């Protein structure tokens, strides 16, 4: 699949009930990563869907 995408994913998790604790103003350098790891999300569905 990607295992790495798989942490893309694993990117986006962290920011949903993180950012709303801290990251809600400062981090812009790891929002923006997470951004594109929701856009992992969908390749991450093709990763799943090739292994």
């Amino acid at each position: 699949g990607x295992v790495l995408i798989f942490r893309e994913i694993h990117a986006s998790l962290v920011p949903g009930p993180s950012e709303r604790a801290g990251r809600r103003r400062r981090g812009r350098r790891t929002g923006s990563p997470s951004e594109g790891a929701h856009v992992s999300a969908a390749l991450a569905k093709t990763v799943r869907l090739t292994c």
